[PDB]
């Protein structure tokens, strides 16, 4: 029962994170639960094949646990995000507007910053390139330096940016020179905290890379 309250608490935070990333209004009170239930379709997908896998309670799926279990995980070839081990399946979310048309796909990403693992979600538009929103919800980086990652002021900068170039190659780079509106692959680095930012950069590089959600996206582009 203590289990239920905990799961109930994390499911609420999860629902809010996903809607926030997808730029959907959470409504007032507990309406976010109803909005999520109507406009979001949780999915467990096989990262290698891109196929949808089955689970009785997708929202309660423990991705931390799945990543370390030897029978449901593997070691990445190019461990860019320094995660050491990767789950076979990932939980993703398809988000639809009121018209019922696909609005975005929200996927989990995480990777080592400078001193700790950083966890979050990225919402991408149906072109699977343009970012609809980034939400970081957990980290262990030094407060006052690397804890900017959870600051909405900084996270909002990612909106509208594009992950890949015309060669289909990951192109996002954190920039210190001060990013201009036309720099669609650039995000402002937080001076004095560059190493954390490069971690987030590498986190997305992996999870939108060949060992990440690329197969899954290529499957959606087809059918």
């Amino acid at each position: 029962s203590l289990k239920e309250r905990k799961l109930a608490k994390k499911r609420d935070e999860l629902q809010r994170y996903v809607l926030m990333a997808a730029d959907v209004n959470l409504g007032q009170g507990n309406e976010f639960r109803d909005i999520f239930a109507k406009s979001v379709k949780p999915l467990l997908i096989n990262l290698d094949t891109g196929k949808v896998d089955s689970d009785a309670n997708v929202l309660d799926f423990d991705e931390r646990m799945a990543a370390i279990n030897p029978e449901t995980s593997s070691t990445p070839k190019k461990d860019i995000a320094k995660i050491k081990t990767r789950a076979n399946d990932a939980r993703v979310f398809k988000v639809f507007d009121d018209s019922g048309k696909l609005s975005s796909v929200v996927v989990p990403f995480y990777g080592k910053g400078l001193w700790s693992m950083i966890y979050g979600y990225v919402a991408v538009e149906p072109d699977f390139n343009t970012i609809k929103g980034v939400v970081v919800y957990e980290h262990g980086e030094t407060p006052g330096i690397g804890d900017f990652v959870t600051d909405p002021h900084w996270l909002s900068l990612w909106k509208g940016k594009q992950l890949f170039d015309d060669k289909g190659k990951f192109a996002m780079r954190l920039v210190k020179g001060g990013v201009k509106e036309g720099d669609i692959h650039g995000v402002d680095a937080v001076s004095g905290a560059t190493m954390t930012g490069r971690g987030v950069q590498r986190a997305m590089e992996f999870w939108f890379g060949v060992e990440g959600f690329q197969t899954f996206f290529n499957q959606l582009k087809a059918s």
